[PDB]
DNA sequence: GGGAAGCC
DNA sequence: GGCTTCCC
Protein backbone atom coordinates (compact mmCIF):
# COMPACT_ATOMS: atom_id res chain seq x y z
CA UNK A 1 0.00 0.00 0.00
CA UNK A 2 1.47 3.65 -0.59
CA UNK A 3 -0.69 5.92 1.67
CA UNK A 4 -0.01 9.91 0.50
CA UNK A 5 -1.50 11.96 3.32
CA UNK A 6 -2.34 15.49 2.67
CA UNK A 7 -2.78 18.02 5.47
CA UNK A 8 -3.42 22.06 4.64
CA UNK A 9 -0.95 24.51 6.42
CA UNK A 10 -2.67 26.82 8.95
CA UNK A 11 -5.97 26.13 6.80
CA UNK A 12 -7.86 29.55 7.31
CA UNK A 13 -5.64 31.62 7.69
CA UNK A 14 -3.82 30.83 4.55
CA UNK A 15 -7.42 31.24 2.75
CA UNK A 16 -7.04 34.69 4.53
CA UNK A 17 -3.53 35.63 3.16
CA UNK A 18 -4.31 34.75 -0.61
CA UNK A 19 -7.76 36.42 -0.45
CA UNK A 20 -5.66 39.26 1.22
CA UNK A 21 -2.62 39.13 0.05
CA UNK A 22 -0.86 42.33 2.77
CA UNK A 23 -1.34 40.02 5.26
CA UNK A 24 1.29 37.64 4.04
CA UNK A 25 4.02 38.36 6.00
CA UNK A 26 2.50 39.98 9.29
CA UNK A 27 1.00 38.23 11.93
CA UNK A 28 -2.77 37.36 11.09
CA UNK A 29 -5.17 35.17 13.94
CA UNK A 30 -8.84 33.68 12.86
CA UNK A 31 -11.43 34.10 15.26
CA UNK A 32 -14.46 31.96 16.55
CA UNK A 33 -17.03 32.87 19.05
CA UNK A 34 -13.83 34.70 21.27
CA UNK A 35 -11.22 32.51 20.94
CA UNK A 36 -8.46 31.61 18.09
CA UNK A 37 -9.46 29.39 15.10
CA UNK A 38 -6.07 28.80 12.87
CA UNK A 39 -3.14 31.29 13.19
CA UNK A 40 -0.46 31.73 10.35
CA UNK A 41 3.21 31.21 11.27
CA UNK A 42 4.55 34.88 11.77
CA UNK A 43 1.61 35.03 14.22
CA UNK A 44 2.60 31.45 15.82
CA UNK A 45 5.97 32.84 16.63
CA UNK A 46 4.64 35.19 19.15
CA UNK A 47 2.78 32.34 21.30
CA UNK A 48 -0.64 32.45 19.14
CA UNK A 49 -2.15 29.05 18.95
CA UNK A 50 -5.38 27.50 18.21
CA UNK A 51 -8.41 27.60 20.50
CA UNK A 52 -6.78 30.53 23.33
CA UNK A 53 -8.95 33.16 24.13
CA UNK A 54 -8.18 36.04 21.60
CA UNK A 55 -7.77 38.17 25.30
CA UNK A 56 -3.62 36.16 25.72
CA UNK A 57 -3.61 35.76 21.80
CA UNK A 58 -3.63 40.32 21.79
CA UNK A 59 -1.93 40.47 24.81
CA UNK A 60 1.26 38.31 23.14
CA UNK A 61 0.67 39.29 19.66
CA UNK A 62 -0.24 42.91 19.42
CA UNK A 63 0.94 43.82 15.85
CA UNK A 64 -1.78 41.14 14.75
CA UNK A 65 -4.40 41.17 12.49
CA UNK A 66 -7.92 39.64 13.55
CA UNK A 67 -10.48 38.83 11.39
CA UNK A 68 -14.05 36.67 11.65
CA UNK A 69 -14.05 32.99 10.08
CA UNK A 70 -15.97 33.30 6.57
CA UNK A 71 -15.97 28.99 6.90
CA UNK A 72 -18.27 29.21 3.33
CA UNK A 73 -14.88 30.58 1.47
CA UNK A 74 -12.53 27.87 3.48
CA UNK A 75 -14.78 25.12 2.57
CA UNK A 76 -15.03 26.29 -0.99
CA UNK A 77 -11.03 26.00 -1.30
CA UNK A 78 -11.38 22.67 0.71
CA UNK A 79 -13.75 21.56 -2.08
CA UNK A 80 -11.95 22.88 -4.67
CA UNK A 81 -8.58 21.23 -3.68
CA UNK A 82 -10.26 18.20 -2.86
CA UNK A 83 -11.09 17.75 -6.23
CA UNK A 84 -7.62 17.98 -7.14
CA UNK A 85 -6.57 15.49 -5.01
CA UNK A 86 -9.07 13.31 -6.51
CA UNK A 87 -8.18 12.94 -9.84
CA UNK A 88 -4.55 11.36 -8.75
CA UNK A 89 -5.65 8.72 -6.47
CA UNK A 90 -7.64 5.84 -6.81
CA UNK A 91 -9.26 5.87 -3.44
CA UNK A 92 -9.50 9.14 -1.13
CA UNK A 93 -10.47 9.29 2.18
CA UNK A 94 -11.60 12.87 2.53
CA UNK A 95 -11.11 13.34 6.68
CA UNK A 96 -11.28 16.80 7.28
CA UNK A 97 -11.52 19.97 5.43
CA UNK A 98 -7.85 20.42 6.10
CA UNK A 99 -6.87 16.58 5.30
CA UNK A 100 -7.19 14.08 2.68
CA UNK A 101 -5.57 9.78 2.74
CA UNK A 102 -5.43 9.07 -1.16
CA UNK A 103 -4.43 5.22 -1.84
CA UNK A 104 -2.41 5.52 -5.20
CA UNK A 105 -1.00 2.42 -5.56
CA UNK A 106 -2.61 1.49 -8.92
CA UNK A 107 -1.18 4.76 -10.09
CA UNK A 108 2.52 4.37 -9.37
CA UNK A 109 1.72 0.75 -9.37
CA UNK A 110 3.80 -0.24 -6.09
CA UNK A 111 6.28 1.82 -6.96
CA UNK A 112 7.43 3.86 -3.83
CA UNK A 113 9.66 6.16 -5.71
CA UNK A 114 7.06 6.97 -8.04
CA UNK A 115 4.77 7.76 -5.42
CA UNK A 116 6.79 10.44 -3.91
CA UNK A 117 7.50 12.38 -7.03
CA UNK A 118 3.51 11.94 -7.18
CA UNK A 119 3.50 13.72 -4.17
CA UNK A 120 5.80 16.57 -5.46
CA UNK A 121 3.86 16.39 -8.40
CA UNK A 122 0.23 17.02 -6.33
CA UNK A 123 2.13 20.05 -4.16
CA UNK A 124 3.37 21.60 -7.26
CA UNK A 125 0.11 21.36 -8.67
CA UNK A 126 -2.19 22.96 -5.73
CA UNK A 127 0.35 25.37 -4.98
CA UNK A 128 0.29 26.56 -8.49
CA UNK A 129 -3.56 26.58 -9.10
CA UNK A 130 -4.72 27.49 -5.75
CA UNK A 131 -1.62 29.15 -4.34
CA UNK A 132 -2.15 27.19 -1.16
CA UNK A 133 0.87 25.40 0.44
CA UNK A 134 0.04 21.82 2.22
CA UNK A 135 2.11 19.64 4.12
CA UNK A 136 2.78 16.07 2.80
CA UNK A 137 3.45 12.51 4.20
CA UNK A 138 4.55 9.13 2.38
CA UNK A 139 4.06 5.87 3.79
CA UNK A 140 2.92 2.53 3.95
CA UNK A 141 -0.60 3.11 5.73
CA UNK A 142 -2.51 5.78 7.20
CA UNK A 143 -1.50 6.38 10.15
CA UNK A 144 2.54 6.77 9.06
CA UNK A 145 1.77 8.68 6.24
CA UNK A 146 0.29 10.55 8.91
CA UNK A 147 3.10 10.70 11.68
CA UNK A 148 5.57 11.80 9.18
CA UNK A 149 3.24 14.92 7.90
CA UNK A 150 2.88 15.75 11.44
CA UNK A 151 6.72 15.62 11.47
CA UNK A 152 7.06 17.41 8.24
CA UNK A 153 4.84 20.88 8.92
CA UNK A 154 4.94 23.34 7.73
CA UNK A 155 5.25 23.31 3.39
CA UNK A 156 6.80 19.46 3.96
CA UNK A 157 6.96 16.45 1.90
CA UNK A 158 7.37 13.72 5.22
CA UNK A 159 8.87 10.00 4.13
CA UNK A 160 8.85 6.34 5.71
CA UNK A 161 9.72 3.86 2.83
CA UNK A 162 8.56 0.29 3.41
CA UNK A 163 12.56 -0.09 4.45
CA UNK A 164 12.39 2.35 6.63
CA UNK A 165 9.26 1.21 8.37
CA UNK A 166 10.02 -0.89 11.47
CA UNK A 167 12.68 1.21 12.01
CA UNK A 168 10.48 3.94 12.62
CA UNK A 169 8.21 2.14 14.29
CA UNK A 170 11.40 1.73 17.22
CA UNK A 171 12.25 4.90 17.81
CA UNK A 172 8.59 6.65 18.60
CA UNK A 173 7.86 8.30 21.62
CA UNK A 174 4.60 7.12 22.48
CA UNK A 175 3.16 10.83 22.85
CA UNK A 176 3.32 10.77 19.01
CA UNK A 177 0.75 7.93 18.87
CA UNK A 178 -2.23 9.81 17.46
CA UNK A 179 -4.78 8.12 19.97
CA UNK A 180 -2.77 9.06 22.92
CA UNK A 181 -2.81 13.27 23.42
CA UNK A 182 -1.42 14.10 26.91
CA UNK A 183 -3.16 11.60 30.17
CA UNK A 184 -2.27 8.25 28.92
CA UNK A 185 1.20 9.27 27.72
CA UNK A 186 1.37 10.73 31.60
CA UNK A 187 0.80 7.66 32.69
CA UNK A 188 2.58 5.13 29.99
CA UNK A 189 5.74 7.43 30.35
CA UNK A 190 5.25 7.56 34.65
CA UNK A 191 4.54 3.77 34.62
CA UNK A 192 6.68 1.93 32.29
CA UNK A 193 6.78 2.18 28.65
CA UNK A 194 8.67 5.11 27.13
CA UNK A 195 8.15 4.22 23.68
CA UNK A 196 6.24 2.09 21.24
CA UNK A 197 8.25 -0.81 20.98
CA UNK A 198 8.35 -1.16 24.52
CA UNK A 199 4.32 -1.98 24.67
CA UNK A 200 5.54 -5.45 23.37
CA UNK A 201 7.62 -6.24 26.56
CA UNK A 202 4.61 -5.94 28.43
CA UNK A 203 1.73 -8.13 29.56
CA UNK A 204 -0.85 -6.38 27.28
CA UNK A 205 -3.63 -7.10 30.17
CA UNK A 206 -2.37 -4.62 32.81
CA UNK A 207 -1.96 -2.03 29.47
CA UNK A 208 -6.03 -2.41 28.25
CA UNK A 209 -6.55 -1.61 32.58
CA UNK A 210 -5.29 1.80 31.18
CA UNK A 211 -6.17 2.51 27.56
CA UNK A 212 -9.03 -0.05 27.36
CA UNK A 213 -8.87 -3.63 24.82
CA UNK A 214 -9.28 -2.08 21.42
CA UNK A 215 -7.03 1.07 21.74
CA UNK A 216 -4.49 -1.34 23.17
CA UNK A 217 -5.05 -4.20 20.78
CA UNK A 218 -4.28 -1.04 18.02
CA UNK A 219 -0.89 0.46 20.14
CA UNK A 220 -0.37 -3.71 19.67
CA UNK A 221 -0.35 -4.35 16.38
CA UNK A 222 1.14 -0.76 15.28
CA UNK A 223 4.08 -2.05 17.55
CA UNK A 224 3.84 -5.29 15.64
CA UNK A 225 3.63 -3.63 12.18
CA UNK A 226 0.37 -5.34 11.70
CA UNK A 227 -1.37 -2.14 10.98
CA UNK A 228 -4.02 -1.92 7.76
CA UNK A 229 -7.04 -0.12 7.99
CA UNK A 230 -6.97 0.35 4.23
CA UNK A 231 -7.76 4.06 2.57
CA UNK A 232 -11.91 4.54 2.17
CA UNK A 233 -13.87 6.26 -0.56
CA UNK A 234 -15.69 8.03 2.03
CA UNK A 235 -15.58 11.64 3.81
CA UNK A 236 -15.90 12.55 7.44
CA UNK A 237 -17.16 15.94 6.75
CA UNK A 238 -19.89 17.27 8.60
CA UNK A 239 -23.39 18.81 6.71
CA UNK A 240 -25.90 20.14 8.29
CA UNK A 241 -28.30 23.18 8.89
CA UNK A 242 -30.21 24.39 11.69
CA UNK A 243 -33.62 26.24 11.59
CA UNK A 244 -35.29 28.45 14.68
CA UNK A 245 -39.05 28.16 14.82
CA UNK A 246 -41.55 31.14 15.05
CA UNK A 247 -42.16 30.37 18.84
CA UNK A 248 -41.02 27.81 21.16
CA UNK A 249 -43.28 25.05 19.87
CA UNK A 250 -43.48 21.62 21.18
CA UNK A 251 -45.76 19.86 18.10
CA UNK A 252 -44.28 17.25 15.73
CA UNK A 253 -47.28 18.83 13.32
CA UNK A 254 -45.18 22.62 13.52
CA UNK A 255 -41.81 21.23 13.76
CA UNK A 256 -41.56 18.71 10.94
CA UNK A 257 -41.81 21.45 7.96
CA UNK A 258 -38.65 23.08 9.75
CA UNK A 259 -36.65 19.77 10.10
CA UNK A 260 -38.05 18.99 6.53
CA UNK A 261 -36.58 21.90 5.24
CA UNK A 262 -33.53 21.30 7.43
CA UNK A 263 -32.82 17.82 5.83
CA UNK A 264 -32.73 19.14 2.26
CA UNK A 265 -30.45 21.69 2.67
CA UNK A 266 -28.09 19.25 4.16
CA UNK A 267 -28.93 16.63 1.88
CA UNK A 268 -27.47 19.43 -0.98
CA UNK A 269 -24.34 20.26 0.45
CA UNK A 270 -23.28 16.82 0.52
CA UNK A 271 -21.94 15.02 -2.67
CA UNK A 272 -22.62 11.48 -1.63
CA UNK A 273 -24.67 8.67 0.56
CA UNK A 274 -24.03 9.86 4.44
CA UNK A 275 -24.69 6.19 6.64
CA UNK A 276 -25.53 8.82 9.61
CA UNK A 277 -28.27 11.04 10.53
CA UNK A 278 -28.54 12.56 13.61
CA UNK A 279 -31.79 15.03 14.74
CA UNK A 280 -30.32 17.82 17.12
CA UNK A 281 -32.91 20.02 18.61
CA UNK A 282 -32.23 23.54 20.66
CA UNK A 283 -35.00 23.54 23.80
CA UNK A 284 -36.43 26.03 25.86
CA UNK A 285 -33.55 26.52 27.93
CA UNK A 286 -31.11 25.89 24.93
CA UNK A 287 -30.36 22.69 26.07
CA UNK A 288 -29.68 20.45 23.44
CA UNK A 289 -31.13 16.88 22.79
CA UNK A 290 -28.63 15.10 19.95
CA UNK A 291 -30.02 11.77 18.79
CA UNK A 292 -28.81 10.12 16.23
CA UNK A 293 -29.23 6.76 13.59
CA UNK A 294 -26.52 4.47 12.12
CA UNK A 295 -27.20 3.17 8.27
CA UNK A 296 -24.98 0.28 7.10
CA UNK A 297 -26.41 0.78 3.30
CA UNK A 298 -27.05 4.78 2.55
CA UNK A 299 -29.97 6.95 3.48
CA UNK A 300 -32.02 8.30 0.80
CA UNK A 301 -33.74 11.93 0.93
CA UNK A 302 -37.06 10.15 1.09
CA UNK A 303 -36.33 7.90 3.89
CA UNK A 304 -34.44 10.41 6.06
CA UNK A 305 -37.66 12.81 6.44
CA UNK A 306 -39.24 9.56 7.86
CA UNK A 307 -36.30 8.36 9.96
CA UNK A 308 -36.03 12.07 11.06
CA UNK A 309 -39.35 12.25 11.92
CA UNK A 310 -39.00 8.95 14.32
CA UNK A 311 -35.80 10.35 15.44
CA UNK A 312 -37.36 13.38 16.47
CA UNK A 313 -40.88 11.87 17.91
CA UNK A 314 -38.36 9.41 19.93
CA UNK A 315 -36.72 12.67 21.51
CA UNK A 316 -39.94 14.84 22.79
CA UNK A 317 -40.90 11.04 23.75
CA UNK A 318 -37.57 11.87 25.80
CA UNK A 319 -38.31 15.01 27.37
CA UNK A 320 -41.97 15.55 27.51
CA UNK A 321 -41.74 18.86 29.84
CA UNK A 322 -40.11 21.40 27.66
CA UNK A 323 -40.68 22.48 24.28
CA UNK A 324 -38.39 22.87 20.88
CA UNK A 325 -36.34 26.67 20.01
CA UNK A 326 -34.48 25.28 17.04
CA UNK A 327 -34.28 22.38 15.27
CA UNK A 328 -30.83 21.06 13.22
CA UNK A 329 -29.54 18.11 11.12
CA UNK A 330 -26.10 16.54 10.54
CA UNK A 331 -25.19 13.97 8.13
CA UNK A 332 -22.04 11.98 8.64
CA UNK A 333 -20.17 9.71 7.30
CA UNK A 334 -20.06 9.71 3.59
CA UNK A 335 -19.68 7.03 0.82
CA UNK A 336 -18.09 8.71 -2.71
C1' DG B 1 -30.54 1.53 25.85
C1' DG B 2 -28.61 5.75 27.29
C1' DG B 3 -26.98 9.36 30.74
C1' DA B 4 -22.54 10.36 33.03
C1' DA B 5 -17.19 10.77 33.14
C1' DG B 6 -12.94 10.76 31.07
C1' DC B 7 -9.87 10.96 27.55
C1' DC B 8 -8.48 13.12 21.90
C1' DG C 1 -17.56 18.08 20.48
C1' DG C 2 -17.29 13.37 19.62
C1' DC C 3 -15.76 8.75 20.62
C1' DT C 4 -15.58 4.91 24.22
C1' DT C 5 -16.13 2.78 28.44
C1' DC C 6 -18.37 2.99 32.73
C1' DC C 7 -22.51 2.12 35.16
C1' DC C 8 -27.74 2.37 36.22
Amino acid sequence: MIVIFVDFDYFFAQVEEVLNPQYKGKPLVVCVYGAVATANYEARKLGVKAGMPIIKAMQIAPSAIYVPMRKPIYEAFSNRIMNLLNKHADKIEVASIDEAYLDVTNKVEGNFENGIELARKIKQEILEKEKITVTVGVAPNKILAKIIADKSKPNGLGVIRPTEVQDFLNELDIDEIPGIGSVLARRLNELGIQKLRDILSKNYNELEKITGKAKALYLLKLAQNKYSEPVENKSKIPHGRYLTLPYNTRDVKVILPYLKKAINEAYNKVNGIPMRITVIAIMEDLDILSKGKKFKHGISIDNAYKVAEDLLRELLVRDKRRNVRRIGVKLDNIII
